[PDB]
């Protein structure tokens, strides 16, 4: 039963590596590394700060070409929750370095493939803060 | 190695899907607050505020206007992952202003049907 199953361990600690590893690719703009956590899928999505991206070939387009300014940011706080052995998602909390009135949200689903770890789906967005 | 929008799966994610966009329009809060997961991870990342666990949206949808207006959907994808995780996520106008809303969902199967593990909606600005 997957709700005996919230959290292992086990689960969690590799959701949290590649989560880090895809945080540290995002501040440096390590391209490779943000198009290899993506699952490679055209049902893949990513809903932007800005725009809103419908499968992997387009997410991967718009990596390559998108500005390395005012990237850096403060994680505020963070919530990763593994479903089972095989599902996840991880949610931040940010702010950027730049942008005062503004605090930051992102959303990830995470899926175990063949291939390991990917982002299923994310979105990003920017609200007010009172 | 999990299966991809299997039928069975995919139609009921999608009913339940349905069951939910028509509780927001009627703000019907008993039906929105039942097809979130009852769990203190559980968390929503609002168009105006962020919650964290199954208590705190509960009271927030309580206590909140009916407010929640019609939208026109410009594109749904709902996908399913074996038989007991899917994600929603769909792009749509307010029938208001001019902003692109867009909302994501991720689903699991619990022992009590369907719900919504984490969610998050926003309004952006897109150039026409």
């Amino acid at each position: 039963m997957l709700e005996m199953q919230i959290n292992l361990p086990e689960v969690h600690a590799e959701v949290t590596a590649q989560f880090v590893r895809y945080e540290k690719a995002l501040t440096s703009n390590d391209t490779a590394v943000l198009n290899e956590l993506f699952w490679n899928s055209p049902q893949t999505l990513r809903y932007g700060a800005t725009e809103n991206l419908y499968g992997y070939e387009a997410i991967a387009g718009f990596r390559a070409t998108r500005s390395p300014n005012n990237l850096e940011r403060e994680i505020v706080r963070t919530v990763i929750t593994t479903y089972g052995h095989d599902f996840a998602t991880a949610n931040i909390e940010f702010r950027r370095l730049s942008h005062s009135q503004l605090t930051g949200r992102q959303s990830q689903t995470w899926m175990r493939t063949s291939q390991g770890w990917r982002v299923v789906a994310a979105h990003v967005s920017l609200i007010a803060l009172p």
